[PDB]
This record gives C-alpha cells, sequence and structure tokens, in this order.
C-alpha cells in the first residue's frame, strides 16, 4: 500500500501525519511545489515514528517520479475557479504519468467541480475518483447537536448530501442521537440555526484564524474515507461522486451516500428525499454540470 | 480511578483485560471466590503490559479489602447457563457480593452484568443502598451490537455505520425498534424487506442462546465484555454517551421503580439522564408487561 | 490479507480476537476439531465489531476448505511429544492442501521441535515458518524488572534467546531500563531470581489456574509477531527459526533475534554471546535436533 | 484532569489536538495572546471529535481565568526561529506566562517546551515558586526520537526496537551515549561502524536545524508535539515512565541547581526519581561544562 498526498499545507500535512500514525500505508509521499517544505514536514513526521510507534516510510518530494505506483492519491492542492481547475488538472496529469490505476480523493474547492476536473483528466473510471465534503459537513453538524444536547459526538448521526453552503442538503429526517430523531430532542427553531451554522462552518473557522482555512476536521474526514478504502471497511459516507441516474442526475458529480471499499465507490445509495431537498440537489447539480462545460 | 471486577470468569476476566489495556484505570482489582484463578489471570494479564504497552496495576484477589474505596465496580459473579436453560441462585450471589463490597467502598458506581440482568441489577441496587443513579445493568448495548452485526452482514456495510435501538430486556422482553434502526441514518426499512428484518430481529432476540448452543459448556463473553467496557469508558472519561442500559425508572414509559433497558446519558455521576423516546402503543405495551413480570420477581425476593 | 488461527482454545481464541480488533486482516478463520466451539467464539468476536469498531470478517469452522488461500496461519493446536508432533504435522498438511505459500507461526510446545515438524511438513522455505516463545519470555522478564524498579514496562528491554525452561538463554547483558543496564539498577542476586521466575513463568500461571496454561501474554506475543509481518514493520524479535550457520548451529530451529517482514524471517542476528550462554544454546540445539530425528 | 496549553502555534496546537484525541484530559484549554487563533483551532479540533471518536472539551481562550485550577500546564509560548538563528525575548515571555497562570492554578505541573529549553525551564520554575519536582522541560525525548529514526533507517529495523540515550541539552550540549544505544538490546556499536555512528550522532545534534532549513519560515512541531504528549501521558496515567527530560539537579552528575536533560521517572507527582547513570569522564565533562554555561545565563537573568 503506497499513498501520496499532493499539497503540503496544513490540510495535506495534517492528513499525511494522521495517515502515517494510523499505519494505513507502508509508503507515504508528501509532494508539493515549494522546495524544502515537503521534505521538512515529512521528516518531522517520520522522526515521530519512534514515539508514536508507527513505521510508515514518510518522505517529502517535488518529483512526481516519487509517487510512482501509488494505490491512493489525496489531492489537496489549491490556492480563481479557472485557476484551481488548472492546478487540479495539471496535478492529476502528472500523477497519471507515474501511476496507471490509483484511487483519487480530491479535497480542493469547489469540491464537486474540482473532483470532476480530476476525474475526466485521469481517464480513470468513475469508481476510482471521489471528493470529500459530506463527512466534514456531517461532522460539524454532529458536533453542534452534541454541544446542544450535552451528549457524545460518537452517538450523533447526520445525513448530509450535496455540497458546501447553499448547495448543502442536510437531511434532518435522517439525523439522530442514538437513533432518536433530532426532531424529538431539539426544536425546529434551533435545528434551523444549527443547520445554518453548518452551511457556514468552514467560514466560521476562517473568521477566527483570519489566515487560511480549517484543517483538523477536514483532514480527519479525508482519512476516514481513505481508511475505509485501504481496510476495505465498506463504510457508508457521503462523498462526491459521478452519478449515473440516481436522484435524476447523470454524469455530474454529487455528494451522496456511498459504500467505500478496496475498489472505491462500490455502491451509490439513492435515499428517499422529499421534493424540497431533491430539488435543491438537482438545481445544484445543474449549476455544477454547467461549469464543468467551460472546462 | 480504581475499578473492581467481581468474577474472574470468561466475562469478568475478558473485561478486566480490556480495561487494563485501555488504561481507563490506574488500579484494577480482579476478585473471585475460587482461590488462584483471579491471581493467575491477573498476572497473565499484567505480563501482557510490555507488549500491549500499558501499565495498569492489575491485581487478582480473594480478599474484599483489596477492593476498598473503589470508584466503579463491575459485578459478573454468577453461574452462566448450558444449552437448555433460561435467578434463585444468582440473586443470593449478587446480594452477597454487593453487601460485601459496600463494606469497603461506600460510594461506587455498580455496573451489573449477572443474569437475569434486569432483576440482578435491582438486587444489587436494593442491597447497596446507593441512589438509583449509581447502579445500572448491562444488556441493551450487547443486544444492539448483535442486531447491528446482522444488518451489516445483510447489507455488506461497516458495523460502525449501523445504529440499532433496542429496549426492555432479553428474550420476549426485548423491544427492538426498527423505526430507530439505520445504516448511516438511512432507515433499514428502506434497505431490507420487512420479512427479512423480522428474522434478523429474531436472531437478535435469541442471540445469546445461539452462542450457548455452539459453546455448549458456557455462554458468550467477548461482545458482552466489549459492551460493558464501552459503558465504563463513558463513565471514566465522562463522555456523556447515550447507551441502552438497565436502570430504575421513575415514570418514563409508564413504568415506576422497576429496572428497564432504556436510552440513557452515561457520565461520571452514572445515569445523568433517562431518555423517554417515542414508541407506539404496541411497544409501550410489551415494555410494560415485561416490566411487571420483572417487578413481580423482585418483590417475591 | 487472510489469516487463519488453528485451535479455538484460550490461546488461539484470545489471539484471533486481538487480531480481529487490530484489523490486521480482512478475513480471519478460527478453526478447530470440536464442532460448535469455533463457530460460537468467532460469532461472539464478530458481534463485537460494532462496539469495538472493527469490521474483520471472523468465522469459525471445522472445514480446512475455509482456510484456503490464507496468507498467515497461526497454529495453536495441542493437547506426548510424539502425540503433539502428530497433531502439528497433520494440521500443517491439511492447510498446505488449501494454501500454497503462507507464513506459518507455531505456538505449540515443545516450540522449537513443533516448529520444525510443521516446517519440514509444509515444504515451505525456512523463511515462511517460525515459532513463538522469546517474545513471551522477554515479556515476563520485562514485567518482573518493572515491578522491581517501579517503572513502565514499555521502557524495559530484555534479550532472550533459546527456548523455555533450562533451554532459556536470557542475555542479562542486553537487558535494560531505557538503555540503562539492569546490572546497574538491580543486584545480581535479585537478577538471578527474576531470571529464575522467568524460566518457570508459564508454570507460575498454571500453578494458579490449575486448569490449562496462560493465554493473554502468549496471545499478545503472537500478535506482535503477526503484526510485524502483516504491516511489514521489520521488527526485531526473538523467534524460533531454522539457523543456517549462525551460533555454530545449522538446520535446527533456535530462538534468536530476527527481523520480521512481509516475507517472514528477513534477517537472523548473530549477536555476541559469551561462551557460557553460547554453549547452553548449542547443547540445547543438539538435544532438539536429536528429537527432530525420531520425527 | 484539566490541561492548559499556552501557545496556539504549530507546537501548541498540534500538541493540543493530540491530547484531545487521546482523551488524556476531560478539559483542555488552548490559550494564546493573539485573539482568534486559539478559538478557531480549538473549534476545528472539537469538530473533529465525531470522526476521531473523542469527546474532550477543547476550549480556545485569550483569558487566563479559563485555565484556573489546572493539573498540568504545557508552555510553548515563544518565538521559534528562522534559518540562521540559535533567549532574551522568550525569557520575558515564559516568565510573564508562568506568573500569569499561577494566579489561577496554585499547584500545577508545568512542562516547558519554549527554547532555549534548559534555561526557559529554569525561568518558569523560578517564577512559579513550585517545588522543582513540579516543573520540567521537554527535549531529550525529541533528541532520542531523531537518533532512533536514523538508526532505524540505517539498519532497516522498526523504530520501536531502537533505544537511544541522550542527555544534556540541544546542540553542543547534547550528550548522546552510544554505549546505551541499541536495537532490541543489541549494542549499535555491534551493528553500525563507529564512523557512520558519529555522522548519525551529528545529524541528531543538528536535527532541529535540518528541519528549520527545510521549512524556512519556522521549525518542527510534529515530533516535538508527540514527545511532549508522551511525557504528559506518563503523568496523567501515572505510568512511571523513564524519559530524558530537563530537570533541576541536586548533585547527580556533579551538578547542582541547574536544569539538565537526564533520565527520570515520570508520574502524577512529576519527577519521582532522577537516574544518575554511569558515564565516562568525557561525557560527565561536557554535561558539566554545558551545565555551567546554562547556569551562567540563568543568573544573568
Ligand atoms: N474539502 C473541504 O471541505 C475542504 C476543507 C478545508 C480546506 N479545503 C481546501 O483544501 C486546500 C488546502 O487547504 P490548506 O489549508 O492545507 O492550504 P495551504 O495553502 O496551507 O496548503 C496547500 C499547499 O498546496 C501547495 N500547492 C499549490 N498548488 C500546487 C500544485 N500545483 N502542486 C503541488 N502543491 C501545490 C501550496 O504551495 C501550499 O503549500 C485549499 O484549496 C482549501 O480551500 C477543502
Ligand atoms: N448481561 C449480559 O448480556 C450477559 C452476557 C453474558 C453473561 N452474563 C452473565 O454473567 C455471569 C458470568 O458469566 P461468565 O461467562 O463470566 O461465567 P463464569 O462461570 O465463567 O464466571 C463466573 C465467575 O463467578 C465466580 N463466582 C461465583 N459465585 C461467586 C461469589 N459469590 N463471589 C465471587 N465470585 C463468584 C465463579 O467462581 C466464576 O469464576 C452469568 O450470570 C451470566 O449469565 C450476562
Ligand atoms: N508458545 C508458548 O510459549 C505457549 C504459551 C502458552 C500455551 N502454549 C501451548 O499452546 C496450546 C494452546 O493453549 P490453550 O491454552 O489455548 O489450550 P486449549 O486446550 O484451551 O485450546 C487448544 C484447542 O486445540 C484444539 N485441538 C487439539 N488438536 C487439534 C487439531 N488437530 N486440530 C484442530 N484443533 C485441535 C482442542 O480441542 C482445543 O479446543 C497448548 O499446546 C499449550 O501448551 C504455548
Ligand atoms: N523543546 C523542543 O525540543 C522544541 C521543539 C520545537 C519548538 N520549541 C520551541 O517552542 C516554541 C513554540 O514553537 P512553535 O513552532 O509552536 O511557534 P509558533 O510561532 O508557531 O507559536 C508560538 C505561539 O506563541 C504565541 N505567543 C507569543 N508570546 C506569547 C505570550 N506572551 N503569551 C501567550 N502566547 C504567546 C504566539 O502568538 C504563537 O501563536 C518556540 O520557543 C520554539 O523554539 C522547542
Amino acid at each position: 500500500m503506497k499513498i501520496t498526498v499532493i499539497g503540503a499545507g496544513n490540510v495535506g500535512a495534517t492528513t499525511a501525519f494522521r495517515l502515517a500514525e494510523k499505519q494505513l500505508a507502508r509508503e507515504l509521499v508528501l509532494l508539493d511545489v515549494v522546495e524544502g517544505i515537503p521534505q521538512g514536514k515529512a521528516l518531522d513526521m517520520y522522526e515521530s515514528g519512534p514515539v508514536g510507534l508507527f513505521d510508515t516510510k514518510v518522505t517529502g518530494s517535488n518529483d512526481y517520479a516519487d509517487t510512482a505506483n501509488s494505490d491512493i492519491v489525496v489531492i489537496t492542492a489549491g490556492l480563481l475557479l479557472s485557476m484551481n481547475a488548472g492546478i487540479v488538472r495539471e496535478v492529476t496529469g502528472r500523477i497519471m504519468e507515474h501511476s496507471k490505476n490509483p484511487i483519487i480523493v480530491v479535497v480542493s474547492n469547489p469540491l464537486d467541480i474540482m473532483t470532476h476536473v480530476a476525474w475526466q483528466k485521469s481517464g480513470l473510471p468513475k469508481e476510482r475518483v471521489i471528493g470529500m465534503a459530506g463527512v466534514l459537513d456531517s461532522a460539524r453538524f454532529r458536533s453542534f447537536i452534541a454541544m446542544e444536547l450535552g451528549v457524545s459526538m460518537q452517538d450523533v448521526t447526520a445525513c448530509v448530501l450535496g455540497g458546501h453552503g447553499d448547495a448543502m442538503v442536510p437531511v434532518v429526517k435522517y439525523t439522530t442521537v442514538a437513533g432518536i430523531p433530532v426532531a424529538d430532542l431539539i426544536s425546529a427553531e434551533r435545528i434551523a440555526e444549527l443547520v445554518e451554522r453548518t452551511r457556514t462552518g468552514g467560514a466560521e473557522i476562517v473568521n477566527h484564524l483570519k489566515q487560511g482555512s480549517a484543517f483538523y476536521s477536514p483532514a480527519t474526514s479525508v482519512v476516514e474515507m481513505v481508511e475505509s478504502i485501504v481496510l476495505d471497511r465498506k463504510r457508508v459516507l457521503t462523498c462526491a461522486v459521478s452519478l449515473d441516474g440516481q436522484y435524476g442526475i447523470d454524469g455530474t458529480f454529487v455528494g451522496v451516500p456511498v459504500k467505500l471499499g478496496k475498489n472505491g465507490v462500490e455502491h451509490i445509495y439513492e435515499i428517499k428525499l422529499d421534493q424540497s431537498d431533491l430539488d435543491l440537489l438537482q438545481k445544484s447539480a445543474k449549476i455544477v454540470d454547467e461549469n464543468c462545460k467551460m472546462l
């Protein structure tokens, strides 16, 4: 098992470190454009092995040749829509030169589009390319409900399809505390607020740090997904994937419940959404598929 | 944090070992009536510390003075069962044990595991003289675990993403709420036929017996030990987790005094909140019938 | 990764469970001769998955056909020397019918001989077959030193070659607390005692339980070894392996420091022992190689 | 168990996150001088709890009253360094911080991380007014970690099996004892040429600078955070671990009063024992020279 995390900033570095200590890979390559930074961070991570008790071979590089034969590739490269799309497209192209069949997990925003960009570029089947967002939105939502109710975050479940912001589709219907519907524990008034805080959760962090975005939750989320693939856990998580009919959408990437296994997306769940939500999901997908045209 | 586990059998020991490795306690005492067994299992466990990387001081004893001033006590003392069985004996055991520990620990949190659970928990609570918040029994978590593992098998999904609501107690007293059973929030009724769900609900119902018939000379202990610890960890780490445990109600679900398996918030103060969820008439009905049967025996004792 | 643990008694069951929760395998097969027991224990373990958060597919069986294509096989079968040798030889033969190239880790006593029996039977190269004992003896010794000094067991190191009992070769020279020689922390008087307690450590447990042997420490030890192989950790642990010259011994299995990787024994370390110890190791190996003749 | 971490930077935050996930504390406070950063990093961390499965209450603050009654305090406040550097400033920072926390916590265990370590630890201890057992600094563990990772690379063995003894402090004050450096007990001198060992001893010596030159805008934090936590975990779980930490000697190694990096037994009472190992004249010599230099500055302050 050889994993490559493109991008050595907070997100990709926090991600690689977690992936290193969890030992989900024998070889882990942290690659970035800036000289030095990737090499120093990967070394700092490696020298952590004797105390954290992991033996993952973590190396930082600038040469894609060091990412040859990677099984999984995490793309966190980013710095507009036309710019990043180019960054993502180029990166995908460079890795596809040294790896003929990996699973690509995208973490760049706009997620859905960036994921599409990468996919259509790699030439890999829609099963081998996915994006991360739902796990993260779900996580923020779950933590808000926890703070509200004074319960453990492990017992809170939150079904969140779609993308970030106005494109987010939180299914309050499939959201619970130990199976007990949130609707029976929290007023709709407050639930509406917690749903709002979730839509603008990334920004809430940014408004705090001023510089850059959030990276702990985002990194932890990406790993949960990678872990499922590596350990063939068959976990069901809301990821961005290319639909092929479900939800009355075809071709365009959307955030829907999926089963992640050694072969990536092993199943797309078409849950029962009510018109409202099902509409927002289709509009949002139209807007997205729109942009994927210019590109 | 000192944790005492009465009973060095399959459940008690497996539980103790798990507690040791997880390092939830600084001092872990494994006491039993039969001499030798707790000491040997305790040593075998401790000698595991260098490879499992934990330093919990696990001590096996036959003397209750060693349990003095405990924060949490796990009671697993009692005879299991053979293929063909289904309280007179354990009632006395559990009571003797409880009164025995209370001499050395005046304010612990007791977690009862001994069967018949609901009733054995009442016996301990009754004998301890501790407020009902400090005494609870383990059952729901295990029942839920089995239901989840089955659904996972059926759908081929991770057991982590399956949620199962199960209240009441074991056997016909088991009230599994398919309504609050899901796969990543998605209702199981939307993924598995009702006909097949009832069977899985059946397997769950007779889950313990399925293990007993296989083992033939005893019952299950791995899942039971894992479940007990999930509960203790919540208390130790004050995680405020919501788990189905056997506790003494005070009106919720239309039941008073008797111990029932309901969703509760578990913290360092024990039962910090009892959740009275929404159940249809048929479920409240069973839950209350069961509750009366249990309430029957308890008084008969 | 598919692992099979032969023997469903305390040792093999405690082992399989630990292997299940650590997720070192996708498929884990617990096989035994007695009907029912393996099926019940493996099920009890599996139903533990939702609370212990692992998804290892653990199944109990009586049909070796269910152990087909196993990568690693842990043999804990046992119930005299001629008896067990037959048990081990038969088991090895049955698995070799459904798996052409696994790594075999033996846990039956007498270890060295039982390991040889299995090896010469499987027909596999000496790299694919090893036995467990040193890790366990080291572990008991390490814990005694810890109890004596009032320090953590993680920081105690103990080099132990040879086998159990009189065949045990504890190198007090290579035994330390954070690198600090035990000889500088504990009197030779007491060290002699702690070394004695180690030689008879298995029996100390048995004298307590009356029925059967110890199984927690023995199981934890076996896993450490298996973990190293599965995760290609390249750990250095004293295991029983077929030497090929080192220590002035050839062919006969001995407990020596080795590097365990995805290919099993990747290196045998010939440390510098003083005559005394080096002698006890050769005598012990002669006695062993003696018995491996009758068989 | 309440743990305060002063400094929400790369080391402070990475450390806090690790502490949160490991659940070693119920309440974890991340305080900094710059407003916003600790709050944001704290939230980002907490929002990680549902996927990382931990419930530690991580709160980011700018107010010291939030650190009140802390059991353990980790000081990482201070300016790092850029390629080309090697105390005047941090001395004031560390002292201000220490006197600030002591107003709200009257008996914590302070773990200093701010450079120059040996000296910054003296500054805190001096200002806290706490017995020398309650104040220690982190350095040895990190130095040892780097040496181990190098040997592992060189021999192709697990880093878990490599043991490295390193005393003193960073730089020329670093006293790595090749004599007590091994691979599964086997002396490294028996596995690696002396010539190559000295180089690895060199890399270790300038390890931090190697990271600094790569990063260019800051220093290392992953290994440093991992090392600090290894120490805190020992205290929290009273594991009595033996780690090389910077502490105030009282004669051992022929050094009095000054802080030196020596092997110590770490428990809930802090430094529970200082180990005076056997060193040859040359090593005792450096250790003492370094110690005097450090003892020099401290008084100059
Ligand atoms: N999926 C989500 O919901 C989510 C959450 C958080 C952040 N993000 C996004 O993830 C990205 C990384 O966030 P961060 O906080 O780690 O940022 P960052 O700026 O610290 O790190 C990104 C790193 O990528 C490098 N980079 C840029 N272009 C590159 C290229 N072509 N090849 C290789 N490296 C390149 C930069 O130089 C930089 O060091 C951002 O685009 C951000 O918007 C997404
Ligand atoms: N709540 C559940 O879901 C659940 C699951 C499994 C087992 N159980 C119950 O837990 C109990 C233990 O199961 P087990 O498999 O560990 O059994 P076991 O027979 O292996 O062990 C029970 C131990 O209790 C000891 N014991 C008996 N009387 C005692 C007394 N007065 N004081 C101290 N120790 C005493 C025995 O000597 C024995 O070692 C049984 O009552 C069983 O039915 C409940
Ligand atoms: N390596 C060590 O240092 C070490 C430590 C402890 C125990 N051991 C040895 O390990 C073995 C297991 O110990 P245990 O405590 O688990 O014992 P146990 O008797 O509880 O379990 C062994 C199981 O193997 C089964 N068995 C016997 N022959 C078999 C065959 N041909 N095929 C399949 N299953 C068979 C039995 O029926 C039994 O259920 C013993 O031989 C013991 O002496 C070695
Ligand atoms: N002991 C070791 O082995 C070791 C390893 C790495 C770093 N360090 C040292 O640790 C310190 C922090 O390193 P870093 O990488 O986290 O740096 P950093 O610059 O990322 O973070 C330091 C944080 O301290 C805060 N700060 C400054 N003055 C403060 C005051 N008076 N009160 C409260 N907060 C204040 C800053 O605002 C900043 O967020 C440095 O002094 C560095 O040299 C020691």
